[PDB]
């Protein structure tokens, strides 16, 4: 098959274009990027700039103010490489020009994660168990990486979906890569599109027409720093599926009865990407 | 202690013979060669040719129509190495030719499994909970993988059984191996027999009275590929266990009350090993 | 800041002194050795020379007598380096006088690590729901490793408090350290003195008010052989907390409702130890 990625704009889509290209997308891909969403590189970098400052130029005591005291990357900061998360609330910033740059950077990715969550539900036909809005009213998380100078194992993400923008390598080496086709397949920067991973969420809710596809981090030398923002659009905890038809669509559920929430399949904590079983 | 594998005939095992030694080999070992149920080395060529072929000439188009939206390795195909999942209901064939021969192919080794672990309850006194028929039409799952040219760390099973045929590795390269009386204990190839691991379903359902061994695989070279074809017999989400006898036997239950399912205890998804735990 | 580990004294705590102090590095640091616990060297090395005879000197069957059938490491005799493991019952001792001396090595580590966490809870103004006593009558663990001749990747403790022993290498190389400061702190062998850690749940409880550090376990030779006694105070499965309040101090639960207990949001085994994401 063609191993290329596509673009759709979040646009075009609202306005019923493409509807058999974005349906096949979804189910043998179930990756793209994403033009038209509101999502500007001016803006990941005036985010980014600020972010990067207080990596760089932040004082331990002034990152300890925002550490969480458990190491759990929900939110605040975390050293380990550096990261910065946030999520709708319960949200820990340095200061006030941070907080309202990021504040609003978060909003713009949540807007986006639901409008395209919104589409891939409509080109399904799908209207989730308590309806569409309350599904993507939910439990997102945002983290933002630097990385300084394969690199992480195929895993597949557990998401409804998974909007990732980045700052490209200097030297222009391409770091991430997703399977396409039995492929590796390059997931380049692009200043004028997010990149869109559908998760394992995406494929249940739809009863198996949306693919979550597996992805990892190459490794390449000088100029390879990068950062990544990475957004995921993760449902509420009372989140209500068919066994039957998630045993349908390859999910190895171990749930009695006919009906579970997303508590029951994944348990009390977030869980956001998953690996191929070695067994 | 002898270090040795054994071996049963099943045949004998349900005419009620060598019921000390089984006995003992469940309590002491937890894994033995079996005989004479069933599994023939001429069936498991003619399955593994038949998927192999797939897996060489198949196009992407004929793998992507046996491929799961959710790259679980529950149903179909999965590329990494390469495997074909299936189980009672829900698979996903590449022919009709195909479809026959893996039908009775599982058959055989469901039906294998049944009636070994049919016979470790037998020879352990024990009756689960709702009964033994019950606990035995239950939610299997076969994988049958192919390795090209220790590369695996030590796992123990969470099965009631596992069911392992292999083919051997050109060179006669032996790569599975298991703890046996604290040593290192080859686990060839046998034209003429099936390995049993017991897992932890059994020490848990038998009130601790059978073995769950740690294995693994070990790494050699020209000639070195090899196949497997591994049959997990597990239990249904609802069997249900007293709390106290599992912290008797070594399980480190984290559970309120005095009985308690599977479900209760894995989780909302089956997981199908474990690993010794590093803290 | 001072990257330095703290040291108290139980009694001195006990009697009301050095609260501030307490509290600071509970927040800050969420580590300290502590002095005056009923935890001497002496004893110490009663109960590790005993169990290193066995080690040493136990039989295949001696060390088979005490192991469980599942490789969990919850009690008895684990081969991998070799492990020795305890709790409150169902306890598995090679003979009369290991009994007693590990008996009453258990039982001073279980008396200290509730004594050092009724202070935590009282410097940080906390009652569990359902009150100290029943929060701190729960279930511990206690493991024993001998390590022959960075070795562990960070982790940070999903107890109430973690109880550490070690004794030194030959050579003098420390092989603990811990994150204090956004530092690699040394964690040394003191005869005098016991080192703690504050778990998950001491965060969890106290409603963010102790932080719970991230350790590993760094690599050197000859001399380097070494051991650790580590004692885990874990709560009961029906320990129960607030979902928001556990939200707001970073826990990324998924748990619907306006309460929880620790089964719920673990599990249905105890997990011990948890590393920081990749996602």
């Amino acid at each position: 098959m063609d191993t290329t990625v596509p673009t759709f704009s979040l646009a075009e889509l609202q306005q019923g274009l493409h509807q058999d290209e974005f349906r096949r997308c979804l189910r043998d891909k179930g990756l793209f990027y994403l033009t038209d969403c509101g999502l500007t590189d001016t803006e990941l970098k005036s985010a980014k700039d600020l972010v990067i400052d207080f990596f760089e130029h932040g004082s331990e005591a002034e990152k300890r103010a925002v550490t969480s005291p458990v190491p759990t990357m929900r939110r605040g900061f975390t050293g380990l490489s550096m990261c910065y998360s946030m999520g709708t609330a319960d949200n820990l910033f340095p200061s006030g020009d941070f907080e309202r740059i990021w504040t609003q950077y978060f909003d713009r990715q949540y807007t986006a994660s639901r409008a395209v969550a919104r589409e891939v539900l409509r080109a399904t036909g799908t209207e989730p168990d308590g309806g569409v809005e309350a599904f993507l009213d939910c439990e997102p998380l945002l983290r933002f990486r630097y990385f300084p100078q394969l690199r992480m194992a195929p895993h597949y993400d557990l998401s409804m979906v998974t909007l990732i923008q980045q700052t490209p390598c200097a030297n222009g080496f391409v770091s991430l890569q997703a399977e396409v086709g039995g492929a590796f397949t390059d997931l380049p920067y692009r200043p004028d599109a997010v990149l869109v991973f559908c998760g394992a969420i995406a494929t249940l809710v739809t009863g198996g027409q949306v693919k979550a596809p597996r992805h990892h981090v190459a490794a390449p030398i000088a100029g390879s720093s990068r950062t990544s923002s990475v957004f995921f659009l993760r449902p509420n905890a009372d989140f209500t599926f068919s066994v039957p038809l998630a045993r349908e669509c390859g999910f190895d559920v171990s749930l009695d009865g006919e009906t579970a929430t997303f508590q029951d399949w994944i348990g009390g904590n977030y869980v956001n990407i998953r690996r191929t079983s070695k067994a």
